[PDB]
């Protein structure tokens, strides 16, 4: 929920997604958007926290970010974006790139 | 089952299938009914959380022909979801189905 | 016009209602059901532009008492949007449908 | 072409990208847009409309590095779309932006 404590979270790992639901079962189709493309460029290893099991979560995750929306997307700490701009980062090689910053190889290549 | 849907919804007038709980909604799609309902005053409807029940969420989907949640029940007869009961909250027909169901809409005076 | 409406949706079996057209639609929701009648080589339908004109815009809304476009229509009778549409192509009720109005589908061939 | 954009979107205080117009949006989420600004006494300003040009459209897109529309200049700073909008709407960001610009908000009053 914190402020304090989501900043320790989002530094904690390379790839951290808030979602609604959990990779394994989404339980929302803009959560699963994320959860797929992370699936296509081979990244098994990141962090993911869901939502619907805190309020607290759900509700400081946006103050935290200044974004209104879930699924929220970090990669090294910073804000990236949802499941719109993930798509599009997908599509132009961008999130290869990003991916290639963090020391991940993507499967896409 | 059909057949157990099929109780259910006859069990009470106003039935609801949500994202959450009324008290603590999880999508803005299920918020939307809520509202809705509260602003009718519509206080006891029956309410059941899909994220609970993986069976009761497919199970509802295949009873109503209808893919997504929310899903409104009138008199055992399915009405739509939050685009199809806003729409009705607009343009007077939910205060008039509510009204023949001897319900009386807070909007009425 | 309820009129002219009711003559268009029974005109030809398959009747879509779509922001864009076909050849370039100008919205997801409108393309979804775009990409699926192509993926079952639904050749032969009426499409039609609600860009083009407000008064279909509200038209088809207030005639089929649907609150949104695309608005699909089999056999003069509205079947539904593109959530609805997508239900049935992954169902296998889509297929069936169109076997139903003669209609051959490409994933039959 | 990013030159061109850069300057048509740093020639305007306000600067919005929609699908339709102000007076006749085509689009729930450019309308959004539209009605805030409203809200705010901001009636008159640059708007244009992407459905009239295929080339402004991506061009957009390209620029702002953000994947839909509307989107929201602000003396040539991208804003975000209508959900960032809304939440600047209620946190009362917009109005303090907005009179950093030299605009005083209907809502100030
Ligand atoms: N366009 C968004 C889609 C995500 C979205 O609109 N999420 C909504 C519905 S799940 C949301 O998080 N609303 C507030 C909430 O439910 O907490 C994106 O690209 O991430
Ligand atoms: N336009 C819909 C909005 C509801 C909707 O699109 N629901 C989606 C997102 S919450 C859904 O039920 N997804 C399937 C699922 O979560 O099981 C309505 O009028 O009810
Ligand atoms: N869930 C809908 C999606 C379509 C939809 O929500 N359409 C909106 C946005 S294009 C709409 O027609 N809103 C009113 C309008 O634009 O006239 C479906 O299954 O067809
Ligand atoms: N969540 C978006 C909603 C806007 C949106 O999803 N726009 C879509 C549908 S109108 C879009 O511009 N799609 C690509 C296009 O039509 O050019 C926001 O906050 O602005
Ligand atoms: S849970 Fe309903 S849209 Fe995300
Ligand atoms: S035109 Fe914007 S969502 Fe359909
Ligand atoms: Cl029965
Ligand atoms: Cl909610
Ligand atoms: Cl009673
Ligand atoms: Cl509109």
């Amino acid at each position: 929920g914190s402020a304090e404590q989501l900043d320790a979270l989002v530094k904690k790992d390379k790839v951290v997604v808030f979602l609604k639901g959990t990779p394994e079962q989404p339980q929302c189709g803009f959560s699963n958007a994320v959860v797929q493309i992370l699936r296509l460029h081979g990244v098994r290893d990141y962090a993911a926290y869901n939502v619907l099991d805190d309020p607290e979560l759900r509700q400081g995750i946006k103050d935290y970010s200044n974004w209104p929306t879930i699924p929220q997307v970090y990669l090294n700490g910073e804000f990236v974006g949802g499941c719109d701009i993930l798509l599009q980062m997908h599509q132009n090689g961008d999130l290869v790139e990003e991916l290639k910053k963090l020391g991940i190889h993507s499967a896409l290549l």
